[PDB]
């Protein structure tokens, strides 16, 4: 199935941005709130619509 709930790219939000670092992680940055977050903004707790 999937490889191991690694992410779902799911529809970032307006002003969110998700860059992969030199190791190879994957970080989604918030431009609104100009903070990083390692899990989707959307996945733990969305509270979007």
């Amino acid at each position: 199935g999937s490889s191991g709930s690694s992410g779902e790219d799911l529809p970032l939000p307006p002003g969110w941005s998700v860059d992969w670092t030199m190791r190879g992680r994957k970080y989604y940055i918030d431009h609104n709130t100009n903070t990083t977050h390692w899990s989707h903004p959307l996945e733990s707790g969305p509270s979007s619509g």
